[PDB]
């Protein structure tokens, strides 16, 4: 509350770190469904079913230009992309199996790097 406050927690590394995960997560076998934005004119539903669509590239360029105000607003939009996958892919479909994969690969690196 005013004048207490709890200890401060080292935030200086935390754009770095977050450099690197989603340079791991860009560079992963399986992350093809997920490095560019799904083309809205070419896929017939999802412009109205998935209200937030997220992609890498697109979190790529958020967290270049200063527009995460910290590593949970970062956690977040990448959460995003795996659950817009899970809201219109079937489990059993190459980019349903992709996104368990990368979301299991994310929150590893996310609880080693943080938590």
């Amino acid at each position: 509350s005013m004048s207490v406050k709890k200890p401060k927690r080292d935030d200086s590394k935390d754009l770095a770190l977050c450099s690197m995960i989603l340079t791991e997560m860009e560079t992963h076998e399986d992350a093809w469904p997920f490095l560019l934005p799904v083309n809205l004119k070419l896929v017939p539903g999802y412009k109205k079913v998935i209200k937030k669509p997220m992609d890498f590239s697109t979190i790529r360029e958020k967290l270049s230009s200063g527009q995460y105000p910290n590593l949970e607003t970062f956690a977040l939009d990448v959460r995003l992309v795996f659950d817009n996958c899970e809201t219109f892919n079937e489990d059993d479909s190459d980019i349903g199996r992709a996104g368990h994969n990368m979301r299991k690969y994310f929150e590893k690196k996310w609880t080693d790097t943080f938590k």
